[PDB]
């Protein structure tokens, strides 16, 4: 993980260049804190000419020990624009894990228990080892161990982060495929020094409603209500604890 403050991720179309110009200014997606602060669309040097760059903040700048969790959100990964050629993957992923079940399933987790390097916990380890509610329940829990104790402190700020997220895509302006949300804290953090976080990320492959048609259903809220009730579970289950 680069410890630059800023961190610059190419434009791989102007589908995804277009949602952070456009969200870029909106209080209640800025203002609500539920995507990454956007900096930008900046040009740098590619062969004979240049390529757009989407500048963004480092979630986890100054991160001592990261602990980091992504989760793909949808009852399905496939869009309209989806090749063909790539349809197969899409749909055995989709279906052997559990995000035609859930609307929500595992991919990636990094803890640093102490001990580089930090351990890895494969984003194809959905279709097998975290392929149910229980698994993938655990597989948060797991999230939530530093190695020394289970942080249950820091439930409620990762459910009050659902809740923001679900408020404002209950208005249904867009549709959003293979986006994730990310799960990231430093296990040397306090509450008060705050050095834990919950975004949406990943918009390659999100459709402005009133711009365009989609008619494929992206299944985002029902995925959030069910990551939501897995982490009030978490919740549940850590108070005797």
């Amino acid at each position: 993980h680069p410890d630059g403050q800023y961190l610059l991720k190419p434009c791989l179309s102007h589908r995804e260049r277009d949602f952070y110009l456009h969200i870029k200014d909106d209080k209640e997606w800025t203002g609500t804190g539920i995507i990454p602060k956007f900096y930008g669309v900046e040009l740098h040097e590619f062969g004979f000419g240049e390529l757009e760059f989407i500048r963004m903040e480092n979630l986890m700048y100054k991160y001592k020990r990261p602990f980091v969790l992504d989760l793909k959100i949808g009852t399905q990964t496939w869009d309209p624009e989806t090749a063909s050629s790539k349809m197969k993957k899409r749909l055995v992923v989709d279906s052997t894990s559990t995000t035609t079940s859930l609307g929500v399933r595992f991919s990636g987790m990094e803890r640093n228990i102490g001990e580089e390097k930090p351990i890895l916990y494969s984003r194809y380890l959905c279709t097998h080892e975290v392929n149910t509610r229980d698994s993938l329940k655990e597989y948060i829990k797991l999230f939530f161990n530093d190695g020394k104790k289970y942080r249950k402190e820091l439930v409620p700020y990762f459910i009050s982060q659902l809740d923001k997220m679900i408020e404002v895509m209950k208005k249904r302006e867009y549709k959003m495929f293979s986006s994730s949300v990310l799960f990231v804290y430093d296990s040397t953090t306090t509450l008060e020094d705050k050095k834990y976080n919950c975004k949406m990320i990943d918009f390659a492959h999100n459709w402005i409603l009133s711009e365009e048609e989609c008619t494929v259903e992206d299944g985002f809220l029902f995925g959030l209500n069910n990551l939501k009730s897995i982490l009030e579970d978490i919740e549940n289950e850590f108070k005797s604890l």
